[PDB]
């Protein structure tokens, strides 16, 4: 899971909005679980 569940269809001849997420995206570095679990 990056970040985006449901298979949605989608034909950017623009990338366009790409083009606006790569600004409007914010880092300061991470955030992930450093052990990953099994059971659940």
């Amino acid at each position: 899971g990056g970040m985006n569940f449901g298979a949605f269809s989608i034909n950017p001849a623009m990338m366009a909005a790409a083009q606006a997420a790569l600004q409007s995206s914010w880092g300061m570095m991470g955030m992930l679980a450093s052990q990953q679990n099994q059971s659940g």
